[PDB]
This record gives C-alpha cells, sequence and structure tokens, in this order.
C-alpha cells in the first residue's frame, strides 16, 4: 500500500506514472481535463485485491510531456505509449481502465494490440465501431457546427477560456455532474450549458477536496493546450482509423457510465445493443443521478465493479 | 480465367481493380515502380485452381487516384483501402500477396486486421518486427546519408529522375534482376549502382512484353510521384507505428525471394531466424539466380507455390 511516482521516458516522450501494489497489472488511462489523480480511490482498492494499479498522466497533462503540435495525440500515438510504458516495467500485459477520452483511445488500444491488453474496463465512453462517418462530419452536416462542444473545444482560443483553473475545473465536475440541476446541466449540443461554467458554490460531497485541489494546482502550471489537443486530433484521426472499419473488440469488457450524462445524448443505444461492436462484453452498468465523473460521484461502486471485473477476466485468462 | 476491370469507390479515394476467377478471395499488393498488371500470370493460375484474384492499382499508381500529399502512403492508408475494399466487394475474409512496398504494407495490414486478412503470402520484403529504430536513423547514425538508396527516392527531384518511363522501367526490371552481371546488380548501399539505370538492349525473355508495355504506358500517364510517396511516408509512419512495436502476424504465412536481390543486404537473417515475427511461417524459398522481381523471373515457380499455400491454409 502507499502510492509511488517516477517519470518513464517512452516513445519519445516522457510519461509521468503513478503506481501502487502488486500482481496482474492495470493500466488506468484518464480523460479531459484529468490526471492520474482521477484514480487513487481505485488503484488503493484493487491494489489491496492483489493487482498492480499503474496509472499515469496521459500525454497532454500534469507531469508528462505535451508537445504543442494537435496532431500527435490520436490513438496511435497514446497506445504506443502504453506499448512503450509495458515494455519499459517489463510488463507482458495488461487489462485497461479509461475514462472520458482515456475510455475511446483505450478501446483503440484494445483492438489495435489484444496480445498486449487482455481486457478493458471503459467508463463514460462507450465503444462505438468505426464507420463510414466521422462525428464532425456528421455533426456538420446536419447543421451543428456552432452546437456540437468539440467545435468550441478545437478552438485555438479554448487554451484561453480554460485557463483558469480553480474556476474551471470545479466547473466542469460541477455541470457533467448529477448534482447540478437538472435541465441546467451540460449537454454537448448547447453552447449555453457549457462545460466550463463557473460553479455556483461549494463542491458536492462526492467531489474529495484532496482531488480537486490536486487538480487545480496541476492545470495552473501546464494550461490546458494538451487536453484539448485531444480534440483537435479526432477528426485527422478519422483518416488514420480506417483500418478498423468494422472492427470490433473480443477480449473480455465492462462498461459504465452515470444516467444523468449529457453524453448519452450522443449514444441512444442500450447496454444491449453495444455487444454488437463488444462481444466480450461481460457487463454493463447504468447509474442513477451519476453524471459524466463516475469514478469520484460513484467512487466505491467503480471500485467495486472494477475488482469484481478483474476477477472474472483472472478466471478467463486461466 | 477471363480478367475484368472496374472501380470502387473506399477509403475517400478511387482504386482501380482487376479481377479474375470466382472462390476464396485473394487480395494481391504491387509495389514500386509497378502496377496490378504485375500479378496476371499468378491471377490466372489461382483462378484455374478455384480462387478469387483480386488485384487493384495500389493508390499512388495507375488507374488509382493519386494524392500529392506524401502523407496518405503509410500502411495505415492503404490498410484502409483493402478493408474498404473488401467491403464494397462483400467479402468477409482474404489472403494477402505482397510484392515490395505491396508486401510491406501487406504485413503491417496482417497484423493490424487477422479478422480480415487470414493468410500472408510475402515476395522480396521479409517482416521484421518493428523496433526501437526506423532504418532511416540506422543509416543516418552509421553513417550511409549518401548511401542508402532510399534517401534519394524521398528527394522531390526523383519524379524526374524516373519520369522517362520507356527508360526507367526496363532499367529496373534488368538492373534488379538476376539477368545483371553480378557485381553490377543493383544495391541499396551503392550509389554507383542505382535502381534507374538504363537497361543494355532489350529485356531478358523472361520479362513478358504485354507486361512491360503495360507499365510503360501507365507510368508515361501517371508519372513516378504516387509510388515514390510510398518512401518518402516511411519514415513519417514510423511515428504512427509505436503501437506495433513488438508485434508478430500469426496468421499462416509463406516467403519467397530470390538470391540475386540486392535487398538481401538489408535482411541478413535466415529464413528459420523469420519464424520469431512470423511464427505461422510454412515455409521460405530462396531463389538461385532470381532478382528482386519473382513474380516474373520466376513466374512458374511463384505461381505453383502460391497455389499449394492457398490450398494449405485452406484445410486448415
Amino acid at each position: 500500500g502507499g502510492v509511488k511516482e517516477y517519470d518513464i521516458a517512452t516513445n519519445g516522450i516522457s510519461l509521468h506514472v503513478t503506481e501502487q501494489g502488486a500482481g496482474p497489472a492495470v493500466l488506468f488511462c484518464h480523460g479531459f481535463p484529468d490526471t492520474s489523480y482521477t484514480w487513487r480511490r481505485q488503484m488503493n482498492a484493487i491494489a489491496s485485491a492483489g493487482y498492480r494499479a499503474i496509472a499515469p498522466d496521459m500525454r497532454g497533462y500534469g507531469r508528462s510531456s505535451a508537445p504543442a503540435d494537435a496532431s500527435l495525440y490520436t490513438p496511435l500515438h497514446t497506445t504506443g505509449d502504453l506499448i512503450g510504458l509495458l515494455d519499459a516495467l517489463k510488463i507482458s500485459s495488461a487489462v485497461l481502465v479509461g475514462h472520458d477520452w482515456g475510455a475511446t483511445h483505450a478501446w483503440n488500444a484494445a483492438l489495435m494490440r489484444p496480445d498486449r491488453f487482455k481486457a478493458v474496463f471503459g467508463l463514460s465512453v462507450p465503444f462505438v465501431t468505426r464507420g463510414e462517418s466521422s462525428v464532425f462530419e456528421r455533426m456538420r452536416e446536419s447543421g451543428r457546427q456552432d452546437d456540437f462542444y468539440m467545435f468550441e473545444q478545437i478552438r485555438p482560443d479554448a487554451d484561453q477560456i480554460w485557463a483558469d483553473a480553480a474556476v474551471t475545473i470545479p466547473g466542469i465536475l460541477y455541470w457533467a455532474s448529477g448534482s447540478a440541476p437538472e435541465g441546467e446541466q451540460w449537454s454537448p449540443l448547447d453552447r449555453t450549458r457549457s462545460l466550463y461554467r463557473a460553479a455556483p458554490g461549494p463542491l458536492p460531497s462526492w467531489a474529495e477536496a484532496d482531488y480537486v485541489a490536486h487538480n487545480i494546482a496541476e492545470f495552473r502550471r501546464t494550461g490546458f493546450h494538451g487536453g484539448l489537443n485531444y480534440y483537435r486530433a479526432a477528426e485527422p484521426y478519422f483518416t488514420l482509423s480506417a483500418p478498423w472499419k468494422g472492427a470490433k473488440i473480443t477480449q473480455p469488457s465492462f462498461f459504465i457510465w452515470g444516467k444523468s450524462d449529457g453524453l448519452k445524448e450522443l449514444y441512444p443505444f442500450t447496454l444491449q445493443q453495444m455487444r454488437a461492436g463488444l462481444p466480450g462484453l461481460m457487463g454493463g452498468l447504468e447509474l442513477d443521478n451519476v453524471g459524466h465523473w463516475v469514478q469520484h460521484e460513484a467512487s466505491a461502486e467503480v471500485s467495486e465493479q472494477l475488482v469484481r471485473f478483474l476477477r472474472t477476466v483472472d478466471a478467463v485468462l486461466s
């Protein structure tokens, strides 16, 4: 027990890594705008269940390299980071845990190297197989150029409108959570209920003060340019993702989101319909009154499902 | 038999497709500077054996689209072409056949989608696992910047060096084949023995005249910019290929190359040793007095090994 930190040189960048425990490897990948610290509770839970929790700051974030160039933030780059990390630690294989962009990048990693990534535990962002159409193209041809939030994030000025971390980190934690009043919650197609609105006072009890303070400090130092580069890379990445047009993830998986997550408006399918695409799905979970920040809003039941999942993966793997 | 031609909209481009036969799908991939016509003898041989031979012009060549941007010619772009081609033909899976750059990209495609590419028959270019360093930095670190031919093909002005297809296409068919006097055959590390030296008179009898005429005609109309973009893409693609750093190809695989191919110099491993990156390798054949153009210099041998390989892959 107890978290250790170090830095790894992998895939042409420097990767800041935190880890805890011993036993089979579990690689945690956070999204926007988060850090490795987002996983401390789950790391501690699975470490006491006999697993090695490994959680880097993803590239763009924290004490990891954050190259200016948005073309460097496709799933090909971060999967190369995760391979080079497993290589550098002499780990043969790991189970993947992802949230937000980490979930998207993790889904891709599992497609690319099932020999190394033996299972995927996805949070908030469901796996959708690659299509004929990128999301940016559909939003444009259906008129949502001024509505689909990702366009606002891709703009170079998004750096500036996020920069005030003391305000924007508590704000996004609040307005994308199940705590914001219904009808006020962030929605991806409404420019008036933005992600970065100031929070209206103290954060709900589920938001651990040590975590909120940690991430405010990280993002006051780093800024948001690298995190926002994940959005800027997604459309250029549609061209390079064509090899996986109909590709499915067959290793065991598991999926959890919150029913109050505004993201759900973009995935109007059931949990039964996620097996087309994820045939190894061992079970899903829709949490009532949880928003986007499931590993904080429902910390204990995320830890719990992850422990149960890992044991089931152990049984399958044996 | 009976060869037919058509175009397919796939992956945001046009792909010119030739095909022959019916049966399990075999997908041919040519390299530089070639066209789909390079496979006609193999296509005909496997059509007679019960297979559907499909041989597109790869992107950058022939009647396929040929965007100027070199960044559009990675294995990611050509695998997307092939997945989209199979989809458009509503074929579930296929065996890959690849030569030269077609082999390198076929290798990578086998890695990316084993669910759609069930076996790999490679010519001239062996699969080696992606490592710590690209061929480009190994050559820089070791002082070969003026020796390694790829640096010259990558130059923008390589478009003009190649352009006289009536000269350069017989040139490379001769100098990179087993018919050139040894010691004078093309070498990837010898400036003085380039690939585009003119031929000394007419081509050896093994170079089928309809094949030679087809390629000269296509490259007179297209130029060589698209093909050369395959070299211009390899180094940037090294950054994008870091997912596959240790990756092995597990599908059944076969490898053929010619003993007199200058490219041997770049792969000093034994074909026993190629099992490391290709654990499902079922055989490797090195051909005496054959150079780079194995499917032409040894057309009947390549054809008979591919029929046998396809029959072994089928029964498994």
